[PDB]
């Protein structure tokens, strides 16, 4: 292989003999593979070695092997962070890979924590920073690689970049700065708008994300557009939520209205109210619709606006009071049943509309077998109990099962009293059917749907806090996907000063793992390093 | 609780219950509960022909029982 | 099992609700028969419900609910 | 999770213990004479 006797020294890391080799006309030259003495230091972590053949020609600190990696590669990539900080104090270049791969990601992909630290708190970490792949399939940029691989390295470097400054007693004398130029990527494809935010709810970085500088980049990216953004929104929907609203308090139901005012003696008296409210009402319902020109909540929106034409249609051509009311009352229960989904982007509102929504989901799932049982109950019901007026008819005996399934059975006026004046026609089989459908429905049925909802919420409460903040910074996202150019850098900021006084298992298992693998490779060394001290030692005693 | 309760006033605004808008709001608090008179509310109106939207009175109850007294109990009773 | 209970009632009481076919019997009777039988068919349709894979889990909560029932059923029926 | 500590000290101790023999090791290698199989 081409190997120098000076690359087996340095390989391992034998100074003494390294110097002897050096001083008396040593030649650098290079193995097999393009290796060399400094590369194979760097694989071995031998310090000592590094320092004493770096300081004779200055020439071999940045040499390409067959793979094109250097003495640094191996240095980051093996874990040796002493061995890096001493390559990289003497004036060590950083060359990208033949794979597009430096050290510093080669460093990430292997889960060095010092040797990244050391690389963090080197006087040259941004310019390690600057120089990365663009375009390559994989060895993204540092930060996300450090986001996805070694999140307590990230947690350093961004208490780095707490900026705790005026650490001078509780007097009101705090200053204290966020930076936040490590939270956006460095190298300038398509504009990503939060890439390291993305990055830590994609890997469920809840320790991560809950740092102070993170927090505090959402904060100032919601009062910089998101706070704007949302009030633009329910402002367009209150413009018809709300005067639908004084319309129905204001005007007694089942009674028809125009313009002028009350048509069913005319009233005149909030004439003005009344017609401002239907223009207001006609308004926000063709903006919506103008808005869907250009999923469930369409279908709500759509019966929304329907709803909202047919109720404030008298203002051009008279239509029946019946038609009116009843479209809407199904435009403001509508209406308020969306506003209900238009809560939904809030840090206090949020996780209980996602409650609702998956205890809703479990409902219609069970849906099928509570219909089923609700027939059987109620055709039993309406054969046993013909002869009153809740079970007269089959949707009404099955409407009433309904009703009754809350436990609201009503025992005595159905049963009690019908028996004890003989005007049940099958008086042991209803009592019968009557206990068990106590026993089936209100208490088995509710017990069932009670531990379904215990089942879900506990779930929904597993990643309370990561859902937040993934909805918080999808909107975010999506609001800076919306605004092209001139906003983002109009509200753009890097920084901001803030006055605080106002004038663990998966982790630690895997560290015990990779140090039984040292463990593992260093007695494997061990062993081949005590079988030659069997095959090469000498005995002149016992020879048998 | 405003929707069901403005939805009820409008459906059912000839009875004393819901005759008023806060009246109407009270009255879906106080059958939150499951006490959802029913009968009284529902049926008797409905033979008598003094329901104004039978159909949608109906489907608003069956939308209000599986909604506020189960989804919402529910919900409450796995927080706490 | 109490699949074959089930569906034995609901033969029986199917026989007996159309028996008019052949042989005339009192309305009581028929009636009574008829609604024991409309009842166990939905009861026996939910467990043929249960060879599905939306439904089945629902149908085994069911099972355990009801089995826990009629353990604590004789401390119930004490009280 | 005091468990789990100990389990890591103790290998981290392993881990230590490890190092100084396998110097040790290189120590005898590096001192040892051979006069048989010199080549």
């Amino acid at each position: 292989h081409g190997m120098t006797p000076l690359h087996l020294a340095a390989k391992n890391g034998h100074d003494k003999v390294v110097q002897l080799l050096l001083k008396k006309g040593a030649l650098f030259l290079s193995d097999h593979n393009g290796w060399t003495a400094l590369h194979h230091a760097s694989m071995g972590g031998y310090t000592q070695t590094m320092k004493v053949i770096l300081d004779t020609n200055l020439k071999c600190t940045d040499r390409l092997d067959e793979d094109g990696n250097t003495a640094l590669h191996f240095a980051a990539r093996e874990g040796h962070a002493k061995a890096v900080a001493l390559l990289l104090s003497h004036n060590a270049d950083i060359v990208l890979n033949k794979q597009q791969a430096s050290f510093l990601h080669l460093a990430l992909h292997n889960k060095r924590k010092e040797v990244v630290l050391t690389i963090i708190r080197s006087k040259r970490w941004d310019e390690c920073l600057k120089i990365f792949s663009h375009n390559s399939p994989g060895n993204k940029c540092p930060i996300t690689e450090m986001i996805e691989y070694l999140p307590e390295c990230m947690k350093v470097l961004l208490d780095f970049c707490m900026l705790h400054s005026t650490e001078d007693k509780s007097c009101r004398d705090y200053y204290i700065e966020y930076n936040f130029k490590y939270l956006q990527c460095p190298l300038e494809v398509i504009y990503e708008p939060l890439t390291a935010l993305n990055a830590m709810v994609q890997n469920n970085r809840i320790e991560l994300l809950n740092h102070p500088v993170c927090k505090e980049y959402l904060l100032m990216k919601w009062l910089a557009y998101g706070f704007r953004a949302h009030m633009m929104n329910l402002g367009s929907y209150c413009l018809g939520l709300i005067p639908m609203t004084i319309l129905v308090v204001n005007i007694k139901p089942g009674m028809a209205f125009n313009s002028t005012g009350i048509i069913n003696i005319l009233d005149t008296t909030n004439s003005y109210l009344i017609k401002t409210c239907m223009i207001l009402v006609f308004l926000s319902s063709i903006f919506g619709y103008c808005k869907e020109a250009g999923d469930i909540s369409n279908v709500l929106e759509w019966i929304i606006y329907t709803t909202g034409i047919i109720f404030v249609l008298p203002l051009f051509v008279e239509i029946p009071a019946h038609l009116q009311w009843q479209c809407g009352a199904i435009a403001v229960y509508f209406y308020w049943m969306n506003f209900l989904l238009y809560l939904q982007r809030f840090e206090n509102c949020g996780i209980f509309i996602v409650m609702l929504e998956v205890i809703l989901k479990t409902l219609l799932r069970s849906t099928v077998v509570f219909i089923f049982l609700l027939l059987a109950f109620g055709l039993s019901f309406y054969i046993l109990l013909n002869l009153q007026d809740p079970f007269s008819s089959p949707l009404l005996s099955i409407i009433q099962t309904f009703s009754m399934m809350l436990g609201d059975i009503n025992y005595r006026e159905s049963f009690l009293e019908p028996y004890l004046r003989n005007e049940l026609a099958h008086p042991v089989l209803s009592f019968a059917q009557l206990v068990s459908f106590t026993i089936f429905v209100p208490i088995v049925l509710m017990n069932l749907l009670i531990g379904l909802a215990v089942g879900d919420i506990a779930e929904v409460q597993k990643h309370a806090s990561l859902k937040r903040i993934a909805m918080q910074v999808e909107l975010h996202t999506s609001l800076e996907k919306k605004l092209p150019l001139w906003f983002l850098r109009k509200v753009d900021q890097k920084s901001t000063i803030v006055y605080p006084n106002k004038p663990s298992l998966e982790m630690e298992i895997l560290k015990q793992k990779y140090r039984l693998k040292d463990l593992t490779f260093l007695l494997e060394k061990q062993h081949e390093l005590i079988k030659l001290i069997i095959q090469k030692m000498e005995i002149i005693s016992e020879t048998e």
